[PDB]
């Protein structure tokens, strides 16, 4: 029968820091992690900035000879995963290794590596493709390499649900534990899509902000002057653990994962419906799953991408689900500061939602200078808001009409 | 307690055929789908052959306009999915659409689109990248497009576990139904990694057969002269359905899905442990999940990739799990005929496992001319074997050490 699931460990690389505390300090201070991209020449591109991980040292985690064969999305995913496992205090033994698994996802995975090998193929030939091309690039290898390094023999898989990946990964991992398929899961996501194909591809779709001359002000969810999302890199990982398992070993419990919702829009390959009907169905599924009155919700970490259609669909969904309570909860987009980490967005934002619960503070939506028509909720404009938070919701929506909602609450 | 899950619809593209019954006729006749790859200059490549889909007509499924937006692997995934839904007879309505979901996956995703867009980027610059590059290449777009086309509002997601993708997709969709998150799921996988990048990337690892002179004899699981796997393209999809839901509408039931197991080797990035310890744990987990004793298994559809280490690990795992029953079951690799469809392997092989139950026949392992040291099981060498089959397993053992096993049983 269905078991309870708590969060005992968290790990992060973000545009705001190389761990969780440094990232959360930036969040509460309203700091932007967005800047012109330094790692490649983008003069031919319509967008030349994003949220890079700054000063990442993979040799804090892995030998250079290994790191050299792994795409950055794997390196980031492993770094966050190692942080989360160390943060949990869990010791992997012969007695528990079959009961610990991993579900770390990505939207696009090792596009940098694939692009670089495609260049070798076209300019030189197939004789110059890296022997590590497949295991160093494909999405399931965060889960794979983490299991090899820590000895995890439980369920080993990866989700790829575009911008919903991190949320689905955590929710599905929580169901594994709930249903008895595992006692512990490391779950979240990682992304590094800032290569020519990624920036060029999102650029060709005209999905990105082109605020090149003022990158820190580009991501402005629900602001009338928003012009699309800001591409960002990094990783979030959480250690999810069955409650009695956590209690038995005296684990520090950050919060309880009480609800998970999924739904499909069945509307459009890339556009969200204006009424946010799929997002509403998803949140209602999650609140029913959590056994909650919707009035219990204190804080929503929105998807809040800074796209024209996405931001207004989320206001419409929150008003539909919460009615008059929509005006009492606080909702913010931390993508205002981090930008959009794509398949990692739901992972870092689950962590921010747990820290909102730990610290009793709603992170700000920076850059919300002029809220757009209908954007008249408490969106925590500009400055962090200390407040009572017993229940926090994290929402994600993605290409394919794919929706995910996580519901966290304080654990006594 | 848990609901029962049956198979009510199947769909396929393979190197043997453009649907299930054509592919299966090929399988029982011992026909190879392997041939030199056409319309590519593979001069510089060490492998020039594979399993292509022959004569695929996407306009049976999609408008020319929607087809131009989607990678081949997505086209193949949608063809299998549409076939499976038609085969099921299911009518989607306002009363059930929130209870019907999709989990169609891929191991490597859109390498053909990535190649073509790299060509544009490198030749002409980023402003020639296709506007539909990202949404037309990402792995969750089979689930995405299918949900939009058929109006499916249930759980919408995509797995990517390398060569285990199709097995995991089917198993996790079965869990969704068994635990009441959906009543119907479309599940499986699709792959198109011919392309220069697949043949080049697997070739760089020296993982492929290089038997260019005799492509149909290349894939020879457990044969002492095997020299690696054969890359193949296509798709498999099943309609999974809660039993009472199937009975109420008078569905034709092919078989029951009674067990699903997962494990991680936690061993190596691409090679299994010599004794297949992880594969043994996975099969034991799947049998425990079905409440079956190993003695009850009649037929195993092996992973059987034709890699020297993989094939011998499976023999050890099966001997380990089945003890004095290990010679009584029949185990065959249909990859001997189809080659290795990577993330679609487990999807087409689940279908072959269901059809073994329907038709009471073990498909052959073709090319098994000289079984290797210790390969002394009933590997159904050369010719199909009519036999009693009540319980059929399908195994996938993929990169990152990620394992899946499905257990099917006759339904009456
Ligand atoms: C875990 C793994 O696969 N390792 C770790 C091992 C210590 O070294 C490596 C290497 F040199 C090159 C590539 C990978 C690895
Ligand atoms: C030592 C080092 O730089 N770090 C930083 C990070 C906050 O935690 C770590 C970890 F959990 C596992 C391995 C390394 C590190």
């Amino acid at each position: 029968s269905r078991r309870r699931v708590v969060i005992t460990g968290m790990g992060m690389l973000s545009p705001l820091g190389l761990d969780v505390p440094s990232s959360w300090e930036g969040i509460l201070a309203g700091r932007s992690g967005i800047a012109p991209i330094e790692h490649m020449d983008l003069s031919a591109y319509s967008t030349r900035f994003g949220g890079s991980v700054k000063g990442f040292n993979v040799e804090e985690y892995l030998s250079a000879k290994e790191a050299r064969k792994l795409d950055l999305f794997i390196q980031y995913g492993l770094a966050a995963s190692f942080q989360a496992v160390r943060d949990s205090g869990l010791e992997v033994t012969d007695a528990n290794r079959e009961r610990i698994g991993v579900s770390m996802g990505s939207g696009i995975g090792g596009l940098t590596n694939i692009e670089n090998n495609c260049r070798s193929l076209f300019e030189q030939g197939p004789r110059r493709i890296s022997p590590f091309f497949v295991p160093g690039s494909i999405i399931n290898m965060v889960s794979g390499f983490l299991s090899i390094h820590l000895g995890l023999q439980g369920p080993n898989y990866a989700l790829t649900t575009a911008q919903t990946t991190g949320t689905h990964s955590i929710g599905m991992a929580a169901r594994n534990i709930a249903y008895g398929e595992a006692d512990v899961m490391v779950a979240g996501g990682s992304e590094m899509a800032a290569c020519g194909l990624g920036l060029g591809g999102f650029g060709a779709a005209r999905a990105l902000s082109t605020r090149n001359d003022e990158p820190t002000r580009a991501s402005r969810p629900w602001d009338r002057d928003r012009d699309g999302f800001v591409l960002s890199d990094g990783s979030g990982a959480l250690v999810l653990e069955e409650l009695e398992h956590a209690r038995a070993r005296g684990a520090r419990i950050y919060a309880e994962l009480v609800g998970f919702g999924m739904s499909g829009d069945a509307f459009h390959m890339t556009a969200p419906p204006e009424d946010g009907a799929g997002a509403a169905r998803c949140m209602k599924n999650a609140l029913r799953d959590a056994g909650l009155d919707p009035r219990q919700v204190d804080y929503i970490n929105a998807h809040g991408t800074s796209t024209p259609a996405g931001d207004i669909a989320e206001i419409a969904a929150v008003k539909s689900v919460f009615g008059e309570h929509a005006h009492a909860l606080s909702m913010s987009s931390t993508k205002s500061m981090t930008g959009h980490l794509l398949g990692a967005a739901g992972a870092v934002e689950a962590i921010f939602s747990v820290l909102a619960l730990r610290d009793q503070v709603a992170p700000p939506t920076i850059n919300l200078d002029n809220p757009d028509e209908g954007c008249d909720l408490d969106l925590v404009a500009h400055e962090a808001k200390p407040r009572k938070i017993d229940v926090a919701l994290s929402n994600s929506f993605g290409f394919g009409g794919t929706n995910g909602t996580l519901v966290f609450r304080r654990f006594a």
